[PDB]
């Protein structure tokens, strides 16, 4: 079988199974049934899967290198796509609620879940609870006997402390630090001093790299019992240097991709974001071009925003692009060779983790 | 030590614990510690701590029939501290999600969290997040080595989803159920067919007894090793009905509680909730009396409101309380009765909590 067949056989079990649930045991009646049917496939349906598929396609790695009976191999890869599921399921709950956080328009070329007629923004925050709760019925249903349970759980659970940890370091980039207080509305930072590589990267580890490229790594890993086929921290730096990269990319593209390719209106130099473009820009700008990125940014004006992207262009970003892409390949390919040390298999996983975003 | 003062001394603990880690584990800086800081306490203190004292009260009782070591008995009284404050920051994800998500105004006499200046709905979101993840983080901390870890991770797990089920169905009470659709905008009901006993019960026991009554009792069984000193049957269907009992009370008290007593402006008529006053009316009502409920129910405009309140006291419905109350009276007697068979202990506890929700 191949794998996204098999991937997405299994999204239709783990629904039976979750709605099957909800009628048996908590007394759901069929037309709230199919809300949550029709929010399940809104709101995890659609995309690449390529968290869900890396969870598989580094049990697949394992499967082709270590001895087992037919019905073992079956078991490993269905735990490795209810696993995938589980992280899929984890960005859609959190898709939804950032979607409501941010007023967002869009996603992937359709309204926001919140934005739909009957959905609104009342129920789409509990929607987006349900979505992240699922992820634990999931788990304690089709792994209760499993020894990779207990490491599993635990490692969930950082990882989406992890992420919502990071969307607070994402949704507070552009106040001062000094200034955050309950209490007090926020301006927005006049010095953007806080606009640094270091900071920078910090929101990035945190609000992606853990969710979409440590925990799959690690999950397809657990589901192999294979965890001492690697360096840990080995496997966590080459995360969080791919993690930063797709990161990069988005920034980019928020920017610079036509709205209709990208599927949605980019408004990051509105919203003020700390983008790598603005540290980039911040980081070889003179005095002048500072002053007017100050007087443009954040700022919902479509003059100044084109001001914004003019500043840019202008500057010649793609060049610290290529820059930047030439030390990340350096880097990937480095981590990569160390890890096939203990596991050739993982590191081939992770070369195809770093091709698929590298190229896309 | 009196019981209050351990639990609110592990309060200062859990905090530093959660604090101390996100400096040295999550990267984070002084000005969003106190900022995370600062929302803990505004969002997990002030109540009366009733569901994490409940499972200290609990195993307070095992500890006085039960043989242990000193050590031991701090201990327990520790982790049912802990297992507590993972109840109170359950409710505190859910109060501030659920206000946000019913654009509440207050709550306890202060503004909701999200509407202080400095938080914003952006923010608190995500906070509420937070408040959650923080449940998960004690329990992998303080119970790691736990026997009673798994089933009381599992437990949790399930409560938490049977009270976003209890939201949903909340959310959609005054809805048409064959009209649920994601695509179309949700009228109000016009038949009222479904304000009846069993869907109310249905809201109820899903949005509040799971995590006001049940999780307490039985989060104190499981941090006593004594889930075998119970039928858990029983357990079930006493914090059902007490429960019930506790969500009446709140209904009744929404709509003629001065608010500087209740602690905000109840608006259950004018968001048209499927309250115990609207179902024990239209169960009594004749057709002209239902007729001017239904004209005037689900309106913010206060000439209406005002029609529904007077209709509410000129239908006597302080007799249907009083009925109602006789009987659980009754029923919650009978099960104390039926738990004395197994554990006089953890029938006195099921006892307290039982006058603490009657007499209030
Ligand atoms: O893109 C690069 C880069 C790096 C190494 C070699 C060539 C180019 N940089 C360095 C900083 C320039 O302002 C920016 O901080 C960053 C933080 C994380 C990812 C990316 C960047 C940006
Ligand atoms: O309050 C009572 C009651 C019950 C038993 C004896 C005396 C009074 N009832 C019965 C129904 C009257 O419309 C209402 O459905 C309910 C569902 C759950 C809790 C409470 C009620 C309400
Ligand atoms: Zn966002
Ligand atoms: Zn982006
Ligand atoms: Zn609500
Ligand atoms: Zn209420």
């Amino acid at each position: 079988m191949a794998s996204m067949e098999r991937f997405l056989s299994v999204y239709d079990e783990v629904q039976a199974f979750l709605l099957d649930q909800l009628q048996s045991k908590y007394e759901i009646d069929p037309n709230r049934a199919r809300y949550l049917r029709i929010m399940m496939d809104t709101t995890c349906l659609g995309g690449k899967y390529f968290r869900g598929m890396t969870v598989v396609n580094v049990a697949e790695g394992f499967l082709a290198v270590t001895q087992h009976d037919e019905a073992t191999k079956e078991r490993i890869l269905h735990d490795a796509c209810v696993g995938g599921w589980m992280i899929e399921f984890l960005q859609a709950h959190y898709l939804v609620e950032d979607d409501i956080m941010d007023g967002s328009v869009m996603r992937r070329g359709k309204p926001c879940w919140y934005r739909f007629p009957g959905v609104t923004t009342q129920c789409a925050i509990n929607d987006g609870i349900i979505l992240k709760s699922w992820t634990q019925i999931m788990a304690w249903h089709y792994f209760a006997d499993r020894p990779f349970l207990k490491d599993l759980l635990c490692l969930f659970q950082k990882v989406d402390y992890a992420t919502a940890v990071g969307q607070m370091y994402d949704v507070t980039s552009m106040c001062d630090s000094n200034k955050l207080d309950p209490e007090v509305a926020q301006p927005m930072t006049t010095d953007f001093a806080e606009f640094t590589p270091a900071i920078y990267k910090r929101i990035v580890k945190y609000k992606t790299t853990f969710y979409t490229y440590l925990l799959p790594l690690v999950m397809g890993l657990l589901v192999s019992e294979a965890a001492a086929s690697v360096e840990m921290n080995l496997v966590e730096r080459v995360a969080h240097l791919i993690g930063e990269y797709f990161q990069v990319q988005d920034d980019v593209m928020d920017c610079f991709t036509p709205p209709e390719q990208l599927g949605k209106v980019g408004t990051d130099i509105e919203d003020a974001k700390c983008s790598w473009l603005a540290v980039t820009f911040l980081g070889k700008a003179n005095a002048a071009q500072v002053a007017e990125f100050k007087a443009n940014y954040g700022e919902k004006d479509p003059a100044k925003v084109a001001v914004v992207k003019r500043l840019y262009s202008k500057a010649n970003l793609q060049a610290d692009f290529a820059a930047y892409e030439a030390e990340v390949v350096r880097e990937v390919e480095s981590l990569i060779e160390q890890l096939k040390v203990k596991s050739p298999t993982f590191a081939e996983s992770v070369a195809v983790v770093w091709e698929k975003t590298h190229k896309r």
